[PDB]
């Protein structure tokens, strides 16, 4: 229910966790007013703000809990979402940077533009049938857009996946839903990587993680296309790609959908437990090996249809997916593609 600003902005406390307890109609800097939850977790909390200095537009303002490492891993993110802002000062590639931050009583506060459902949200809220080939040619474009910049930029994201890319109006028709507009913007730099900083050793979402992450053989940029190709592949069928909870297994189900891994990777790692003679150890007959026979197959196996354009896709996905970091295809790469042949001018500018 409606308070005053003044009042509301300085009438505050913490609960044992050291979230702010707070709830609709508080207000933060005599500037954002709360109305609505929009999404929460270990690190805080994420509210719906109206912004009463920008003519009250919507905002998605994440209020990090009073917790040191809490707090320390969104000083990090603020200060990669300061170097993204100054590198695109009109904001041309796609990327949900900052409208605001501050420190709330010892709260990292973030504010951002609020946009529509995430990928996956929309998915799941159309029963995960998948989205049609022009909508993920378009979605693919604006990544490969998106990335490339970054990429070009010495920043690795690490952790793309459905649920980091959301959608600027997910209004949709029903024809199935079938978004009205596939403008997307990519999101979560909390875990970006510049070239000469420290790579952490796992990174990546299991489903989007690639080979040299799991072999610990050393990641870049490439960790990136392996991600958009694995999300390209669950717009495009609706389901993941490698629906697996382990590396060996993981490891195979690459081999089985891609064929073999370079040999001087697995010669390369330390997971030498995972290889015999240099094959993968795997187990055929047992019950994982009977699941990931019947399931897994050759990627051109899950084409829906032959024409020219899911041929295009599919040739994409598969340069998207090369075992080797050093023979994936780049964005600047991609961006020439000739899947990209039929996006409309419209979504080509
Ligand atoms: C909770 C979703 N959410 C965020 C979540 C985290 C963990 O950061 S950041 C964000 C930005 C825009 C938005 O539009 C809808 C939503 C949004
Ligand atoms: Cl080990």
């Amino acid at each position: 229910s409606m308070q005053s600003s003044k009042r509301s902005s300085r009438s505050v406390e913490d609960d044992k966790e050291g979230h702010l307890v707070c709830r609709i109609g508080d207000w933060l800097q005599e500037r954002y007013e709360i109305v609505g939850n929009l999404g929460e977790g270990t690190f805080g909390k994420v509210v719906e703000c109206l912004d009463h200095a920008r003519g009250k537009s919507q905002v998605a303002l994440k209020i990090i809990r009073n917790v040191g490492k809490y707090r320390e891993a969104a000083r990090l993110e603020i200060n990669v979402l300061k170097k993204i802002k100054e590198k695109d000062k009109e904001n041309k590639f796609l990327c949900v940077l900052m409208s605001d931050w501050f420190n709330f009583h010892g709260h990292m506060c973030i504010a951002f533009e609020l946009l529509g459902k995430n990928t996956f949200e929309f998915l799941k809220e159309n029963n995960f049938q998948p989205y049609p080939l022009p909508h993920v040619r378009h979605m693919a474009y604006q990544l490969c857009h998106a990335l490339r910049f970054l990429h070009e930029n010495q920043l690795t994201h690490t952790d793309l996946k459905p649920e980091n890319i959301l959608f600027v109006n997910s209004e949709f028709e029903t024809l199935e839903k079938s978004v009205k507009n596939t403008s997307i913007r990519v999101a979560d730099f909390g875990s970006a990587t510049f070239d000469h900083e420290h790579h952490t050793t796992i990174v990546a979402t299991r489903h989007y993680r690639p080979p040299e992450v799991i072999l610990e053989l050393g990641w870049a940029q490439p960790c990136d296309v392996w991600s958009i190709g694995c999300i390209l592949f669950e717009y495009y069928r609706g389901f993941t790609l490698f629906q697996t909870h382990e590396n060996r297994e993981h490891l195979v189900m690459m081999e089985k959908i891609l064929g073999p891994i370079p040999s001087h990777m697995i010669h390369r790692t330390r997971k030498q437990k995972y290889f015999y003679k240099g094959g993968l150890v795997w187990d055929e007959n047992s019950s994982d090996g009977r699941y990931v026979k019947e399931n897994c197959k050759p990627l051109k196996s899950y084409m829906l249809q032959d024409s020219l354009e899911h041929v295009q896709l599919f040739d994409l996905m598969r340069r998207m997916l090369e075992f080797d970091p050093a023979q994936r295809i780049t964005l600047a790469e991609a961006l020439l593609h000739p899947f990209f042949a039929g996006l409309t001018p419209e979504e080509r500018s």
